[PDB]
């Protein structure tokens, strides 16, 4: 995958996994074994936090030091972690619709109604209809995992004009 290294920035890890403590054993048993066992560097901002640091310059510390942003979307996440994104979003610029910074992963379906309509930059996102979603075949998954460190290995986007 991607050779840190050899990048323009000084980036020290390949992605930050954001996610909901109740999507814990997913994440804990399939999400980041089936991504570390194969040489990648994850930021967890619960692993690699720092103290006397709010919530939020932890996160937004994570995406500035790795390549890539994967959020595990969920209602829980929704439910328990979105607000922090929603509430930055809006008075900064980050991750655009459509760029390859950010990996959206869309664990659980998530039903219109739990969606607070003041989420509008989720709405959104969600919109450009680009999120992975965890098979429920058995089967199909492993094209999951293709797909998903082919996303965290893509090249990003420039900056245009």
């Amino acid at each position: 995958n991607i050779p840190l290294e050899e990048l323009q920035r000084n980036l020290q890890f390949h992605a930050f996994i954001s996610y909901s403590g109740h999507d814990s054993f997913w994440v804990k048993n399939e999400l980041l074994p089936n991504l570390e066992k194969e040489g990648m560097q994850i930021c967890l901002h619960e692993r690699n936090f720092v103290p006397g640091k709010s919530i939020v310059e932890n996160i937004i510390t994570c995406i500035e030091k790795s390549y890539k942003s994967i959020f595990v979307l969920s209602p829980n996440f929704v439910q328990s972690e979105w607000c922090h994104y929603e509430l930055y979003f809006a008075h900064h610029n980050l991750f655009h619709e459509g760029s390859n910074s950010l990996i959206l992963i869309l664990l659980e379906p998530i039903p219109q109604y739990s969606i607070p309509s003041s989420y509008h930059k989720l709405k959104s996102l969600m919109a450009r209809r680009t999120y992975l979603e965890w098979p429920k075949e058995k089967s199909k998954r492993g094209l999951f995992w293709a797909n998903l460190r082919a996303a965290i290995n893509i090249k990003l986007t420039e900056q245009a004009k």
